[PDB]
């Protein structure tokens, strides 16, 4: 029954303010993806569910360089709505790493999408496939 | 099948020491709460489960300033008993944004009571929609 | 028919140099664990699965001292290969109570081995009961 995905990070580090287009993470390994249900847009890094359901859903961004904020921030974002939201203050001036997770359950529709944006700043992620990940579990219908 | 509850911030932001009762988070909003299965009493806040079940539960609180104590915490409690317990080192003098999320599987019967429970410390929360917020999934049945 | 577990620190402090082999966290309790998909290995500190299946997996550590490195770090492994990568930064002069927390889903193969394992660092641990565990469901079947 419960279809899931578990996408993992991949490629070299995101230096978030040159390297993202309005801080929607975009570089994701799909290792685990039941395509009955998920699909990776990889261009834009959206996660489509392809089926009305209970969702779970999960992120972790691995921080290891803030530049003059003190402020890590990223939200997971449904049809570009935000629906979860993950800070973390870390100082600045030396490297930092910070793995920062969060987490929720929700009801989607077919064709909505998800995604994680980083809020703007000079901030570095470290997309090792470990200690930044992106998942969901369809758990099962949604009510009606 | 599985039944959801999540439960998120409304208000601004909240003293600890003067603004709630023996540390518990109060003001949720219920986004998604299923009925027959999820109760909030909005004066405790506290989230009965109606029914016998195996139930995931999670919590983030985003803590922002702290004061005559470098420790936030929080418990997410059942029945006033601890079951999860969130820790973390903020600096005080400093407004410093951060998300506390944990998460855990337990078994409980019809009519238990789970809550956020702060710290006695003069801590102040930022109620926000995304950041904190408070949730269930049944499961299922539980063993026996 | 949901199973799960979820395992809770049982002692004292632990510093982790000194006190365990490889950096496997290994003084589990058990409270709620199905006998018929999980089993513990109180020894090796290892969470084999019976079953194959789809499972969400996730712990928790509470950091509190860390020396000469200002890096404490964990993976959640499987087979003695990492799956989830958990690393928070503090301050290598003092005290300073963090809770440490990821979790992902995966499938699994019957007889496979899960388990907590520190990077090789003198890292105390506080294996307090609600603020350090580890956890399993298995959410159900595994595709094929």
């Amino acid at each position: 029954q419960p279809a899931v995905v578990h996408l993992q990070g991949q490629g070299s580090a995101i230096q978030v303010k040159n390297d993202l287009s309005g801080g929607v993470l975009n570089d994701w390994s799909r290792i685990t993806m039941n395509p009955k249900v998920f699909k990776l847009h990889p261009r834009s890094g959206e996660l489509e569910v392809l089926v009305d359901g209970t969702y779970f859903i999960y992120s972790q961004v691995e921080v290891y360089y803030i530049n003059f904020t003190d402020f890590a921030s990223y939200e997971v974002v449904v049809d570009e709505k935000p629906f979860l939201q993950c800070t973390r203050s870390i100082e600045t001036g030396k490297t930092n790493y910070n793995t920062c997770y969060t987490a929720g359950v929700c009801l989607l529709k077919a064709r909505q999408k998800i995604a994680v944006k980083m809020v703007h700043a000079d901030i570095s992620i470290n997309m090792s496939k470990h200690t930044t990940f992106f998942g969901a579990i369809r758990l099962g219908e949604a009510p009606a």
